[PDB]
């Protein structure tokens, strides 16, 4: 399915390449799944550089202001985060760098709340050999750690939901890991520019396209973008 997404700091819609595209983001989630949206996707940006100012106020009302399920990431380090998230009404929680950093802790919190409530969202970029390198950001060096080595970490614990943004083709990426672990929904994130990059992901076995700035943009919408993908 198409994923619209939104990046929110302090209740304000941004563009992430930061632009201002105000402060109405219900409306627009809400035009989203007008349009056939069946799940949506939050990045709180405020969060992520501070979770004591976690934006669960603003989360709550997104959430209860439409009818799909709502996945939420931004700075999820702790249970407690995780918790909080949920609590707040989201449908699974997006986790980043802590999958990497902590995965005892992270594979703990499969147990507890489920597989079915975390999508684990990983950055690769496909270095000089060829291998598809983990790191927590596109600012900072490699983890030491393989797309694959880390998704057969988290395999016994029941992992159903990654998200895979190359920060580093874009197509032979996905083909790869999604042939490699069926049992795997992946969702795509990045590098939709226009509806030409959906359907170039059509028959790599991706479930799921993240699509934040080309909406945002005008480039083409949700409509249209799930016209594409059913095509
Ligand atoms: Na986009």
């Amino acid at each position: 399915m198409i994923i619209p997404a939104l990046d929110l700091i302090d209740g304000t819609v941004v563009r992430v390449v930061q632009r201002d595209y105000g402060n109405d983001p219900l409306p627009r989630l809400q035009d989203y799944a007008a349009q056939g949206a069946g799940v949506l996707h939050l990045v709180d940006l405020t969060g992520a550089k501070d979770p004591a100012k976690r934006q669960i106020p603003l989360i709550k009302t997104l959430v209860a202001g439409v009818n799909v399920p709502v996945q939420v990431g931004g700075g999820v380090r702790t249970e407690e985060d995780v918790a909080a998230l949920l609590k707040a009404g989201v449908a699974r929680v997006v986790i980043g760098s802590t999958a990497v950093k902590s995965p005892d802790v992270v594979k703990g919190w499969f147990e507890r709340f489920g597989a079915q409530a975390l999508v684990l969202a990983l950055d690769v970029r496909i270095d000089e050999h060829g291998t598809k390198q983990v790191a927590v950001s596109g600012w900072q060096e490699n983890s030491g750690v393989s797309l694959e080595q880390l998704v057969e970490t988290y395999l016994p614990v029941g992992l159903k939901h990654v998200l895979c943004t190359d920060i580093s083709s874009n197509v032979s990426l996905y083909e790869e890991v999604c042939a490699r672990y069926p049992q795997i929904a992946f969702q795509s994130s990045g590098g939709i520019g226009d509806i030409d990059d959906i359907a170039a992901l059509r028959g790599t076995g991706v479930r799921g396209v993240i699509v934040g700035r080309a909406l945002l943009e005008g480039k083409f919408t949700v409509k249209e973008a799930i016209q594409c993908w059913q095509n």
